[PDB]
């Protein structure tokens, strides 16, 4: 299962919107390389202009591309589910604001590791940090608690996400996280540990489409 | 699960490696089927530079699942009586006056996906040739594609000339030769003699940068 992230691993990523009633498509295309924890991504938006920021999309746009140390390798769940994959379902908590509930299939097709969404958000205020179109274009580091979940075989993570807004504001997003292995077999089932992560979001000068160029950095750690 | 696969929007994931006349190329398809009104969306990219064929030369190889199969024709619908397991699709498509692909698919689910990998190989082909030189118009008329049984090797059997416009005004014919049979073992439907009836619409999207084809296809099958 690990054995399919030696080397770099090409990417699809396909998320299906619904915010308010606003709906939306967005693509993603790039690699993975899990031996240094690095993701490269670049998405658009099929549908036109996003009617939700794009960092509060980031975290629902693969973490079985998580940096794992040697002596931490018996904790990765994301990678030996694979390649029949996992579910990934959140549900995040807009602090002062609407929820977003995610869920998404993560597997191998063939070469491409493919993660596919469906996310709907209620709730938002018209004029708030999110669909007012009020945060900053960046995107801060965090750590993604993760523990086992026996019942289920598999995962919960909880961790909150801080959303720099433009008036120097700070926007939180709970986030309450669920993974299941979706083919019977062995997986690994973690001690309690965290990914610790960084991002940086980037645009592509000559694209015209709405649209979000992403690099990640991720490692697993708080297990010495 | 068979036809019962088919009953709302899929998402389709295609890839063709192809090699003409040793120039090699590689193609990635992504977009939705709704077999209940027989209809494709799709977009395709060369993700190695501008093709050395032209792009309607590749439309039939780039999923007849999603052909609309009429209820009182329920029964005579092979291709997706092979799913989720899928199919091989086999093909020699032999140009008028010029040269051949033969082409090798699997279609099968990778979980909620579609997909359709594909092997081409063409040969025999002329250097100012309709093909390697860039002279049919892009555009793709309506065909009907004719389906026979092959009880030996439990699939089925398709005959059909497709027609190429040229940009002189004449025509390019495209003889199909085409084989499918089921991947698993595995019962599957075996049609009388009947057929599918096509249109396909091509376009591009103005804001990509790479080569590539916007496909919209409505199919029905018809004859019984
Ligand atoms: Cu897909």
């Amino acid at each position: 299962g690990e054995e399919l992230f030696t080397g770099v691993v090409p990417i699809l990523i396909e998320l299906d919107g619904d915010v308010n009633g606003h709906k939306f498509f967005v693509r993603g295309e790039g690699e993975g390389d899990a031996t240094i924890g690095k993701l490269s991504l670049k998405f658009i938006a099929t549908t036109g202009k996003l009617p939700v920021p794009w960092p509060t999309l980031v975290t629902t746009l693969v973490q079985a591309f998580s940096r794992y140390p040697d002596h931490m390798k018996r904790h990765d769940f994301f990678k030996s589910a694979m390649p029949e994959g996992y579910v990934q379902e959140r549900t995040i908590y807009f602090k002062d604001d609407g929820t977003y509930k995610t869920r998404a299939e993560v597997k191998f097709c063939g070469d491409h590791l493919v993660n596919r969404i469906e996310l709907k958000g209620i709730d938002f205020k018209e004029d708030g940090n999110i669909l007012g179109h009020k945060l900053e274009y960046n995107f801060n580091s965090h750590k993604v608690y993760i523990t086992a979940d026996k019942q289920n075989n598999g995962i919960k993570a909880n961790f909150t996400i801080r959303h720099n807004v433009e008036d120097g504001s700070v926007q939180l997003a709970d986030h309450y996280q669920q993974n299941t292995p979706i083919g019977d077999g062995p997986v690994d089932l973690p001690d309690d540990h965290y990914l610790s992560t960084q991002t940086i979001l980037s645009k592509d000068l000559n694209e015209k489409r709405d649209h979000m160029v992403l690099l990640e950095y991720v490692t697993a750690a708080g297990i010495t």
